[PDB]
């Protein structure tokens, strides 16, 4: 069982803006996320693969990882702040549905998800 191609990240036809609270989730939510010690596993698409997990991709049909929201985001990818919101919340549902209450990469995802949530909740409003 192989990895699936990683979700999209770009689409030249799509049209781009640029926001305060995308900024924001750039330069504040994504940067502080990506720095904390349990951030790893998270940093790229689950690769199945390497980590032996053949049925990850037959039970997570919408994978999400921090390396993939930072591309959609410096490539504009997202027309509001609440998808970006979304792929975030999706990186850590996935990890609780495949994974048993209480497993350490569980844990891990709680800590950062905690982490989220309060640099969420200083989300400057629309300009």
């Amino acid at each position: 069982s192989m990895n699936p191609p990683p979700p999209e990240t770009s689409n030249p036809n799509k049209p781009k803006r640029q926001t305060n609270q995308l900024q924001y989730l750039l330069r504040v939510v994504l940067k502080t996320l990506w720095k904390h010690q349990f951030a790893w596993p998270f940093q790229q698409p689950v690769d199945a693969v390497k980590l032996n997990l053949p049925d990850y991709y037959k039970i997570i049909k919408t994978p999400m990882d921090m390396g993939t929201i930072k591309k959609r985001l410096e490539n504009n990818y997202y027309w509001n702040a609440q998808e970006c919101i979304q792929d975030f919340n999706t990186m850590f549902t996935n990890c609780y549905i495949y994974n048993k209450p209480g497993d350490d990469i569980v844990l891990m995802a709680e800590a950062l998800e905690k982490l989220f949530l309060q640099k969420i909740n200083e989300l400057p409003t629309e300009e």
